[PDB]
Formats: C-alpha cells, sequence, structure tokens
C-alpha cells in the first residue's frame, strides 16, 4: 500500500538529531567487514547496537548460516544477516505486510583491507539514516490510529570469493535468508502464509555514494514503485532539498518515463535475485550504467574509499529513501519534527 | 563432468524400440491438464506409468504442495511435479550428482480446451524419448564400471493464472520444489549438502516443436554446455542425421560464437529462476526471436495444437537431447544398440 506526500511533508524529513548526521553512522561502517574476521563481528554488533539504542521500539534478529566457498577449504564460513523490523501495535506479527530496505553489509575479500565505501557501507549508512527519521512519524501515526510494518536486512555474504564465475558462490546471506524465510510457515489462521510471503516490497540498495548515479528500472512488477520513487527525487530537485543537484539537474532515474511493457533491461545478480525467485516484489537501486552494465569506476578498486565519497550525493540518498518509505507508508502530515515547549 | 561423442556414437542415437516412437509417446499429453484437474491427474499418471513399465531400473517421485491463486478465491489448488532419478549401482544416492532435465507439464487453464503443445507437450515428450534412449547406454557403462546420475523433473503449475502481471503468479511447482529440496539436508559425511546442491546441471525445455526454433544462451555460467549442445546439432546436421535441416540448414543456436564475457541477454522467467536464484547451474533451451524476445507465434493461442507440431524438428529435438546427455554423462562407445542373435 501507500499514501501522497504533500510539498510540506517534504521539508520535514531530517530527523531532529543534528548530531546524529550520516558521516556519523557511516564512519563505523568503513573498515574491512569480511565474513566470519573480526571485522565483520565489530560491524555487526555496530549496526545491532545502532537500534538497540536509537531504535528501541524495534527488534533486532540474527539468521544466521555456513557455508564452504571456493577459498576456505574444508572450513565452513559463517554468513550472519541482521533483520530489524517494527510492526503496528497490537497487531499480530503474521498479519503484517513489511516494507523491506536491504543493504549488503559484509565487504569483498580481495584486496586485503578493501573497504567498500559504495559496496556497500554507504548504502547501509542510507537505510540506518532514513528509518531513524522515518520511525518518530510511525509512532505519531501509530498513536493516531494499517496493516503493514517496516524491516530493514543487512545481508552478510553478498560478495563472491572465487576468481571465476561460480553458480554458488555469492549471495550466501541473502540465499539462505530467503530459503529459510519461504520455510517459515505462519499458522494457518494468519493473513500471510510464511515469513518470505509477508514481505510487501523489498528494496534494495547497492553501490550507492558515488556523483552522478544512474539507476534503471529492472522488474516490471515494480515499475511503479520505481516511477513513486522518481517522482519524489524530481519533486525534492524542484523544491531544491537536493544538494547534489541543481534546480535544473539530470535524474537520476532513466527509466522514468519508460513504459512498463517497454522494460527491456538484463537483471543485475545480486542479493535480490534469490528472493525474486521466489516470487517476492523487488526493486533494485543500483548505480550502473544503463546500457553496458558497467559499474562505477571505482568499483571493487582501493579507490572505493572514504575519500572518494560524495557526502551531497549520499545525504540526497537519505532523504529520498525517506520520503518513499514515508509515502509508501502513508505517512503524510505527521513528518513535523518541531519540539513542544520550544521556540 | 562429460565426454566426447565419435561421429559412430552420433550413428547410434535411436533406441531400438522403433513401435514406441515420439508421436506415440507424446499423444496421451495432447490434452487440458491444468493443474486440480483431472486431466492433470491422467497425465501425471501417464507419464508415472512410461517411467515404471519402459524405465523400471528409475525410481520415481511426486514432490506434492498447494496454493491459492488469483482464480482460485479461497482455495488452495493442488501442483504435483513428477521427478524420476536413475544413479549409478552401489553409490550412495546422496553422493550422486544430477544431469536434471526439466520441462512442465501443466496446461494454461484460460482457454478452456487450451492444449499448449509445444508448451510444454513436446518439451516433455522430448524429454521422455531421450531418457528412454540412453537408458540402455547407461545400464551397458554401469555394468563395465562415474559419480553422476540422471534426472528428470516434470514440472506443475508453470503458468500463471491471473490477468495482470503478479510477483507470486506462476512458478508455483518449480519455486515449491527448490524451496524444499534447498532444505532437504544430507549427511554430513554426503559429498553434497543438499539435495538442491547435487543438481550438476539443470536443462529447462520449453515452447519446442515449431519449426525453425532461435535459442539463446542466457547464463554465463552454462555458456560452455550451450556451445557443447551446439556442436552435437552442428555436428548432427553435417553427418545428415537432422530431418529437419539439410547440410546448409541454419543453426538454431544463435549465440553459438559468442563469447561469455559478451553474452547481453535478458532471461526469461520460468521455471529455472527460483533454481537458478538458488544457486543451481541452469541451461534454458526455449524458443524465442532473440532479439524482441517474442515467442512462437502459437504462443498461448488455440493454434498451439498437434496441427501445426513440426514432428520433423520435434525428432531433431530428441535426438539432440540424447546426444547432449550421452556426452555428459560420457556414454561414448556405449551407444551401439545392434541386437545379438540377430542378423
Ligand atoms: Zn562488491
Ligand atoms: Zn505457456
Amino acid at each position: 500500500a501507500h499514501g501522497n506526500l504533500s510539498n510540506a511533508d517534504l521539508e520535514a524529513l531530517l530527523h531532529p538529531d543534528g548530531d546524529t548526521n550520516i558521516q556519523t553512522i557511516l564512519a563505523p561502517l568503513l573498515r574491512p567487514r569480511v565474513p566470519g574476521t573480526p571485522g565483520s563481528e565489530l560491524v555487526r554488533n555496530y549496526i545491532i547496537q545502532f537500534f538497540n539504542s536509537a531504535l528501541p521500539l524495534w527488534t533486532t534478529e540474527l539468521q544466521v548460516s555456513s557455508s564452504k566457498t571456493p577459498v576456505s577449504g574444508s572450513q565452513r564460513i559463517p554468513f550472519v544477516n541482521i533483520i530489524a523490523y517494527r510492526s503496528p501495535p497490537g497487531l499480530n506479527e503474521t498479519d503484517v505486510g513489511w516494507l523491506t530496505l536491504v543493504a549488503h553489509y559484509d565487504s569483498l575479500k580481495d584486496p586485503e583491507g578493501f573497504i567498500g565505501a559504495i559496496d556497500s557501507a554507504a548504502p547501509c549508512s542510507i537505510i540506518m539514516s532514513a528509518v531513524r527519521s522515518i520511525d518518530a512519524a510511525l509512532t505519531r501515526k501509530w498513536d493516531n490510529m494499517e496493516q503493514y510494518g517496516i524491516q530493514v536486512i543487512f545481508t552478510d555474504g553478498e560478495e563472491s570469493f572465487g576468481n571465476t564465475l561460480t553458480a554458488n558462490d555469492g549471495l550466501y546471506g541473502s540465499r539462505s535468508l530467503a530459503a529459510h524465510w519461504a520455510v517459515d510457515k505462519y499458522p494457518s489462521t494468519a493473513k500471510y502464509e510464511t515469513r518470505l510471503s509477508s514481505i510487501s516490497l523489498l528494496v534494495l540498495l547497492d553501490l550507492l555514494g558515488a556523483k552522478n548515479p544512474q539507476i534503471a528500472s529492472y522488474y516490471p512488477v515494480t515499475h511503479f514503485d520505481y516511477q513513486r520513487l522518481a517522482a519524489l527525487e524530481s519533486r525534492l530537485r524542484e523544491l531544491g532539498q537536493l544538494k547534489s543537484s541543481g534546480i535544473h539537474g539530470k535524474s537520476w532515474f532513466v527509466d522514468r518515463t519508460t513504459d512498463v511493457r517497454s522494460l527491456k533491461r538484463q537483471p543485475v545478480e545480486d542479493d535480490q535475485v534469490p528472493f525474486s525467485g521466489l516470487g517476492v516484489k523487488v526493486l533494485h537501486v543500483i548505480d550502473a550504467d544503463p546500457t553496458t552494465g558497467e559499474f562505477p569506476s571505482v568499483w571493487h578498486t582501493p579507490d572505493d574509499d572514504e575519500n572518494h565519497l560524495d557526502f551531497d550525493t549520499i545525504r540526497d540518498w537519505s532523504l529520498l529513501i525517506t520520503a518513499f518509505a514515508a509515502e509508501w507508508l502513508g505517512l503524510q502530515g505527521f513528518m513535523d519534527n518541531h519540539h513542544h515547549h520550544h521556540h
């Protein structure tokens, strides 16, 4: 489901805490975080603690598996997906449809020390920042009260390990989660049948934080959601709320005028593929040239670091995803973050 | 794994029983077979009985689920996948990798009476005919004796039911099977980890039986298998063993010279998608214009019936898939079907 945001709603998107900004949320992610390593545990527990302190009404959960990789020999490498969710009160969680926002928090193993600032530390911080901004509005609109909640998934083991293309290499966390949630059966009485079927919309963020991204629409079934996202971007650009673009900047959403039945782009293999293959509606927000399909220039090089991040672009992304989630959840009229007893 | 077929091996592909031909195997399939209907049970039990009588060394199994559809209201429609397999003797089945050949045996529900002769009755008969031809050779080569078996899957509920594009509509049987086999854990001691992981190669046949098919390569990870299939076709055409093409006929395999890293085609959503999303190597043999992506003209019309089937093309397909399976299983030198004590 979804609502419609007034221009006023769009001018009240930022969260009231100016001291906790995206650079602040991003910084502890910008470290090597290969699966199974100490850096993975440090980043994972940073994310969990962020939700536990700043978003205490959310429930956090981990989904754990292990798998051999092309470089692990006989040893199983563990993959730990991080799930956080918040549902409306006095609703059976098994009756809730979830807007589900996703990014991978693991980092590539080769070269040693690889940071992956756009891949996907910055996507992770965009999600974290955005759900922080909408949590206050969700509390307001649920205090006034429909059967939809909000969910984030930070996936482990997205990145492949082997030198050569191998079908079961990569997407370790997303394959395990989809596979497990597809067999997590609800009661017969519940509105939804499985934990997987309760995903109303899966939005996967990947390779964001570079300047001038190009975002194609890859799934007809979510092209309308794509067009809603592009509209919010356009409106924000007009109202001048975008820092990385002037009022006449080019739109990132190259397929925005394309007809759903005219969409002819090959999907990019990534974490949405296991979910999409089992029938989940997925929207894949990934920066990639729409024609060739080639990723940003820093992709999988040492230059994918903090110094090459565009923080104005990252702030625009956070605002855009906040606006998209607020529209989808129908938070129109509940975005005011002015503080009472303060002039 | 795989072997190499001599020109002699290619001249001995047909099965010794001339009275059981593809028209014979195909005919009982060419009837309405909507999931949950009496026609579905009649076709399903025809297939099971075919394996049980003509291929008695194979084990047959059914995977059963049920699901609501856009047109079933509150009622669950059952979906019954048919599995048959044969593994080398004195091998733990849990240590076997499977060449897995697939087609859907359900038929479209609208319009009433739809036959789907290419979609996919003829694919089903191609598989049935081919594994019949290679079963005798498998017995010969296993009597002489490596860790690979042969498997067929006739999927139910491929076809979608709703008027409008819907993510969880369609692929009912393939989603359930992949989902269940992905959680079917073998013993720790077994060479393979799950029933899904034991699939070495999944070859999906769809929309075959029309003249002059065009078959693109859709998955880099199986492009070499694709090129092996195209080679066998070319060699067969040269040796004049192909009935639908002269020695200078055009090849069906349009991507045969294309470099694996130059493959830029959007996959066709179909039964291989759930498996591919969970890491199975899939080769998708489907007739479709390589550019537009549009299916044969009879697709989903009443003209997709027996009268529009090209039986020479169907016989060529059966020979080609027999040759491909025999190469993959390394049956070179074991294809002679001459009969002892007969001049
Ligand atoms: Zn990467
Ligand atoms: Zn069809």
